[PDB]
């Protein structure tokens, strides 16, 4: 069985980031030990309590559950004897999280290629929502360069099913949460459906349009927008109220305008009048084909 693997046969070669409850490592599955293994991405958790570890459980068997283009694939796990700590093992793509890749290329990187990319996230969270998975976390940082052509949504640490009979999954308890990434129902109610998700993607749009400018940032934004003074809590409370009086990001310096389009329908504080995934992908494949 090749996704079981045996942890003293995996080699820490670097570090690959934090990914909220976890830490990603490079490391190579060498049981020849001989330098001549598979290199792997080893997810971890960092504090691996008994609530943490069923939620690493459930994160586990939704990515293995996902077989698609535009997600990263599913390895295998290491399993640690008596207390049973779990390690996620998955293919490593080389060229690092997309947010690294577009803040180090910048306008190197053109529309066609930002559009690309845009088509391939749209493909990956269409086929998500068709297993009734919420993704909760999209942003740039979660999606990963394969090569030049390809990329991929690459964590998937806050994903969660949604319930047989609900089209919205409510957290009671939130912890860490990505704010300006967030919906208003997400900010007001904690509700999360695929509406929250297209929300998420237009500001990931944001993100890739405005080449990961650190000053142009959606946490840089909004915090101008209600200003710098806000704090903790108030931060979410002037957001809230910011978002509800159409408070939005700025078109980035340069965009397209039916690409600046796409993502002020996204940002549609009536849920219902969002865009879908499925025709979001068609829309940006259209745009793609007139610019060629
Ligand atoms: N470079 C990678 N190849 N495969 C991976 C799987 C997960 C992550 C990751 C996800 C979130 C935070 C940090 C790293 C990175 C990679």
């Amino acid at each position: 069985d090749p996704t079981q693997f045996e942890e003293r046969h995996l080699k820490f070669l670097q570090q690959l980031g934090k990914g909220n409850f976890g830490s990603v490592e490079m490391c190579r599955y060498d049981p020849l030990q001989d330098n001549t293994g598979e290199v792997v991405a080893v997810k971890k958790l960092q504090h691996s309590t008994e609530e943490h570890l069923r939620d690493f459980e459930r994160e586990i068997e939704i990515l293995k559950s996902l077989q698609h283009d535009n997600i990263v694939k599913y390895k295998g796990v290491c399993y640690s004897a008596g207390r049973r700590n779990l390690k996620l093992i998955m293919e490593y793509l080389p060229y690092g999280s997309l947010r690294d890749y577009l803040q180090k290329h910048k306008e190197r990187i053109d529309h066609i290629k930002l559009l690309q990319y845009t088509s391939q996230i749209c493909k990956g969270m269409e086929y998500l929502g068709t297993k009734r998975y919420i993704h909760r976390d999209l942003a740039t940082r979660n999606i990963l360069v394969e090569n030049e052509n390809r990329v991929k949504i690459g964590d998937f640490g806050l994903t969660k099913v949604l319930p047989q009979d609900k089209e919205y999954y409510k957290v009671k308890e939130p912890g860490e949460s990505p704010i300006f990434w967030y919906a208003p129902e997400s900010l007001t109610e904690s509700k999360f459906s695929v509406a929250s998700d297209v929300w998420s993607f237009g500001v990931v749009l944001y993100e890739l349009f405005t080449y990961i400018e650190k000053s142009k940032s959606p946490p840089a934004e909004f915090m101008r927008m209600i200003g710098n003074d806000k704090q903790g809590q108030m931060i979410v409370f002037h957001l809230i109220e910011l978002l509800k009086n159409n408070g939005r990001l700025p078109r980035p310096d340069g965009c397209p305008d039916e690409i600046y389009m796409i993502m002020t329908e996204c940002w549609n504080n009536n849920v219902n009048q969002r865009p879908s995934f499925r025709d979001l992908a068609l829309r940006v494949d259209q745009i793609r084909d007139n610019m060629a």
